[PDB]
């Protein structure tokens, strides 16, 4: 639940009422373009940004009070028909403008309920090689290379970077191009405390967006008001839209001047940004915009291709040790047995230290393994779990009675055969000295400040009680070991039920 | 395994012998360009086609033996960056040229050599690409494609043809102009889509005629000096059309032709196909207009089609929701998914059902005689996987082609492993006309050369059902889950059992 705005009369934001700030209406634009709401029948003007007279170069006395009809003859017969009632949102039309007063406008139209808001800007061979250079990138990071020149060389921003989100929200820069003599962002990891929640709902909508400078103020509507349903107007299509004030305070700190941002969109979730800086007041024409629009969707598909392709390679070298134990997995009427002997080797096969089997009613380990109390804690704990695979790199955080037993488990990967934990299969990793190099600070300090943080500086943060990650191939390798062995627990039963018809019998 | 081209020696192609066609070295192109291969390091030229003389204006014993360095003073350099040795065939780079009118220059990398095409040269998209991201359904995204492919074009037919799992294709969305016939709703054959053309279909994404009743313009020296071999010709759109395929756009009435690939997960989709009456030349900078909505439809097919399966399944949810929890603590499936008050018939929207679990059979509904049950359930045994789905049943099984009134259609899923234990759906028999455009799969390899016939035929099926929406599949093989996945509590049970009677 958001907080009212500013003007209606609601709080102060701060740090530790971040979610609810409503950034999605903040009653302001940006000031280099000019922007009209109108009603979208009548054609009859209902709010103007302030600096709108000036910008077409009118009177604001005809301005307030005048059909669309009027002031665009050519394109009011064209707007109603791409934008007919009761369409989506997201959906915009585009326009050029021989406005003598000022020059060339490009006009930019989209629909929200019964209203239309209209957007004005000035304005005035490379794609189609950069399009087939993307196809043809080996593997991701190669790819999230190729993206970073590209977009470097269009625009000719300062700094350009892909950041790419983690299941748990914070991103890490996992690819960089710069201006020579200037700081390194890459590698560095970022908490999930820079992109609040309700934002990162937004950026999966609408796909773009930008600052065009830091240092400057708002210009706001007028009537603030929407006096058609009395409430405020909503500017989350609209890319004047003016920047959260706490947002602004962060790029100044971090000395950016212009900011611009584009989505990747993964099968419908937010997968990363490329994110751009310029560090003096920098304004893209609109036409360029749309040239990196394109290249969004691109990326949007390409990733999808060399992501399935990296896993498709790993797993082509774990071949014949993944055939070989398939097979055996899939005749097996004594899993305590024939999943145990080293000939065949489960521990190598998942690159693991140790392994804990369970079936029948007992357990049986190898390798390396904690004390056997302590086996009967952690089984303990899995029978609670919800799936039927737990995955983690750092057990002591999801299981705390358990952060103890870090030398021979630190990392756990898991498969329930069946249903209910009865039986399952538990690979161990052991503890490892890790190293993770913040972009400025840790979590635990993002949330101490009233404001955003100065340090952006490399920061070296000892983390204990973890291990080595599990690549995502190893994980497809579980989940189709756990259909053999649920696949075959049918004969199983088929068998125990005849040996029961016999002592029935008796 | 492809026979010989016809000029080192090769037998003629038929009907008969059609997959066996090498297609992609005719060792010819077609006459509205010009090609040069040269050596990728030295630059030195090997090939010309033999109408570059002309095209490019100049006197041939100049061309042969020349370095592209001397030719392309500011490209060489430049073309040596972009597709460094060892590259994707893929690849692609492009040019423009100031020849004493304009040339488009397009270039890429075989092996060791380099490929040179050349041609003549000289808003509304950003609207498009936001209008197809705004689209509700499937056939509603399809429709939004053929409108404004239309436009840009201006090509006479333009239409979505969609390819079923069996590779018979289907055209599902078209705009025309008027006073013309229409080819929509009409199914076309697996034949006029050979194997060899879908597998190089899914590599490069456009191909066109730009003449039907062109001829082609071969290459000299017709052999590659380098290998001694046939010059691959896969990557240009200058490459010849198989000569087959330009009497079957004769016959149709077709003077140009153009088509767009569309690629879903590594896979052949569909295709955007356009027809002309007339001889038409697209120029090379509205192609590539063409080949950014080609992309973008490869995404947005992906959007609309899972939305489409969300929607469906939003309507079973209560019926799921209830028979889920009755399948995850059933110990006698013969009797909780058995209940009336359940209903399983009306989930999967069959006529009859047919149980089995522990080691006998039970049914529902409208079911075929009780002998012709043992026979159905003896050729799921040898079936090879899990799901068994079909809507005609008489063809994947002659043996059961007379039990059509109770059972035509089928889906059958298979608890645990084996098919001791499974789930079988029945829909029955239906009245059922397919509208071929042209002719039927059988009357496809009678003639020698193509059909004449392209007009509305009708053709009665019996032995059809129903076909099952995916979104009842998906509903289906979530079933399959739950009662594999509570078979470790039956088994758990039964050890117990087990235990008392070892114990007496
Ligand atoms: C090296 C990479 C890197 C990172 C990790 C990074 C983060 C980041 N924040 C973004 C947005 C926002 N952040 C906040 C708020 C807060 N964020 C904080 O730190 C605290 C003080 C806080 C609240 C108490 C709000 C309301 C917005 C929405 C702004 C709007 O849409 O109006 C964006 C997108 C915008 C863009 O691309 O320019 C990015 C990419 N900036 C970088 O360049
Ligand atoms: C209304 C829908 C409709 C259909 C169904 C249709 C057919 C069709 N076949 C295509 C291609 C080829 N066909 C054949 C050969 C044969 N075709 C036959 O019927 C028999 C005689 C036969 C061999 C025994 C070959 C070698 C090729 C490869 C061409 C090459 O790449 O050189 C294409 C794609 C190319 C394009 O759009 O132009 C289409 C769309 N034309 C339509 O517009």
């Amino acid at each position: 639940p958001f907080f009212p705005p500013l003007y209606l009369g609601g709080p102060e934001i701060t740090t530790e009422n971040c979610e609810r700030e409503p950034i999605h209406i903040p009653g302001s634009i940006q000031p280099h373009g000019a922007l009209l709401t109108a009603d979208g029948h009548s054609g009859e003007v209902l709010q103007m940004s302030l600096n709108a007279a000036t910008f077409l170069g009118q009177e604001p006395t005809v301005l307030r009070g005048q059909t669309l009809a009027a002031l665009l003859p050519e394109q009011w017969p064209a707007l109603q028909a791409a934008l007919p009632p009761g369409c989506p949102d997201a959906l915009q039309y585009r326009a050029t403008l021989d406005w003598p007063a000022a020059g060339h406008l490009s006009l930019t139209v989209h629909r929200v309920g019964e209203l239309l808001i209209l957007e004005f800007e000035p304005t005035e061979h490379a794609l189609r090689n950069a399009m087939f250079a993307l196809e043809s990138a080996p593997n991701l990071r190669a790819l999230a290379e190729v993206a970073t020149q590209t977009v470097r060389e269009l625009t000719g921003f300062d700094r350009v970077m892909l950041y790419k989100f983690a299941p748990d929200a914070t991103g890490e820069v996992i690819a960089e191009a710069r201006r020579e003599g200037l700081h390194a962002f890459l590698g560095h990891r970022f908490p999930a405390s820079d992109i609040p929640a309700q934002a990162r709902a937004l950026y999966t909508r609408h796909l773009l967006r930008l600052t065009a400078d830091t240092r400057a103020a708002a210009v706001p509507l007028d009537p603030v008001l929407n006096p058609q349903t009395n409430a405020p107007t909503p500017l989350g299509g609209a890319v004047l839209r003016a920047t959260s004030p706490m947002h602004m305070q962060y790029l100044r700190n971090m000395g950016v001047g212009s900011s611009l941002s584009v989505s990747v969109v993964v099968g419908g979730q937010l997968w990363g940004l490329i994110a751009c800086h310029h560090q003096t007041p920098y304004v893209l024409p609109p036409d360029l915009r749309t040239t990196l629009e394109y290249l969004g969707r691109l990326l949007s598909l390409q990733v999808q291709v060399k992501e399935a392709a990296d896993v498709a390679a790993f797993r082509q070298s774990l071949r014949e040790h993944h055939a070989r134990v398939a097979l055996a997995a899939a005749h097996s009427l004594s899993p305590h047995d024939t999943l145990s002997d080293p000939a065949l080797d489960l521990l190598g096969l998942m690159r693991a230290g140790g392994l804990i089997l369970r079936f029948e009613g007992r357990w049986q380990t190898l390798g390396e393994v904690p004390p056997a109390p302590a086996v009967d804690a952690l089984l303990a704990w899995l029978e609670t779990q919800p799936g039927a695979l737990v995955q983690t790199d750092a057990l002591g955080q999801l299981w705390p009675a358990g952060a103890d037993l870090a030398p021979s488990a630190a990392g756990l990967l898991a498969i329930s055969v069946g249903e209910g934990w009865s039986e399952c299969l538990v690979w161990l990793r052991p503890e490892l000295r890790l190293e993770v190099a913040w972009g400025g600070a840790t979590p635990d300090q993002a949330k101490d400040d009233l404001g955003p943080r100065h340090s952006f500086d490399t920061y070296l943060e000892e983390k204990r009680g973890y291990a080595e990650p599990w690549h995502p191939g190893e994980i497809e390798e579980a989940q189709d070991l756990r259909d053999t062995l649920t696949g075959a627990l049918g004969e199983r039963l088929s068998v125990i039920r005849d040996l029961n018809r016999a002592l029935t019998q008796s």
